[PDB]
């Protein structure tokens, strides 16, 4: 995995994080301990997720002997599937493999936490903080938006990490809405997901697919079942989304140009008909 040389950029991550003494510090990929230790003098307890089980025995003996050992759990396993602690902020250097799970992990996550500060691609960083019409707006930008506060924090140059990425890296804070919103985020995705397929197309062309229909077909038998509802014989899905999608103006509109509110009004007019995406 590529470790953090760059003290310089080490001491900056640690600021934006601003530690309070009292807080649990999770810290997803340790590696060596170069920012691991310098967590410790700051924090009160440091649960560090390994990723490399290799390196686990030269860190713990790296903190071993001084006086902040006691405060070094260390967790070896995969980070994914492990249910994780409770911790009051995360500092992390993630690789691009594990970046879009590990981000919802965290989001999903309860107790909330106050702040990450996340060490991701150049591209995938911009990714999240992108606002509708940009570019590079997507999926994962209005997903992450919808349950957190994402600032772009600093560029990183490749040449700081043994061994060198091939991208540049940036650095980025993730504040979770707390409350989170009334959003079943099981059925925003699924909606979130026909809409992104083509994203320079309308949403009247993205519940054509055969997918899509196979998907609300499924969860329309089940409603019309749990509340005793007749399915007409000569009844058509693809027609009644294409009304829900008329009726709420939603028809012509692409995904590229909408915002959250605009999903939200989508999915309830969706959902008012008894059509979920679960």
């Amino acid at each position: 995995q590529h470790i953090l040389k760059n003290p310089l950029i080490i001491n900056s991550i640690i600021d934006k994080a601003a530690l309070r003494p009292t807080d649990v510090v999770l810290e997803v990929g340790p590696g060596t301990g170069n920012m691991t230790v310098k967590l410790l003098e700051k924090a009160k307890k440091v649960v560090a997720c390994e990723l490399d089980p290799r390196l686990v025995a030269e860190l713990h003996k790296r903190v071993q002997g001084t006086p902040v050992a006691s405060k070094l759990q260390v967790l070896v396993g995969d980070v994914l599937k492990t249910d994780l602690p409770f911790f009051d902020t995360c500092v992390a250097n993630l690789p691009y493999q594990i970046s879009s799970p590990f981000v919802f992990k965290l989001l999903l996550h309860r107790p909330f936490f106050r702040c990450a500060i996340l060490m991701f691609q150049r591209e995938f960083a911009l990714r999240l903080v992108a606002k509708p019409g940009d570019k590079l707006y997507c999926r994962l930008s209005i997903n992450t938006q919808l349950l957190a506060r994402v600032d772009h924090l600093m560029k990183v140059g490749k040449n700081n990490f043994r061994p060198p990425p091939k991208v540049e890296s940036s650095v980025v804070r993730i504040e979770p809405k707390n409350p989170p919103p009334p959003i079943n985020f099981q059925e925003w995705d699924g909606l979130v997901r026909i809409t992104f397929v083509r994203k320079n197309k309308t949403l009247s062309a993205a519940f054509k697919s055969s997918a899509v229909q196979q998907l609300l077909e499924k969860n329309y038998r089940i409603h019309c079942s749990v509340h005793n509802i007749i399915i007409p014989e000569d009844f058509s899905i693809a027609d009644k989304i294409q009304q829900i999608l008329t009726s709420t103006g939603f028809s012509d509109k692409r995904a590229r140009s909408m915002d959250i509110d605009d999903f939200i009004r989508l999915l309830h007019g969706f959902n008012a008909e008894g059509i979920h995406f679960s």
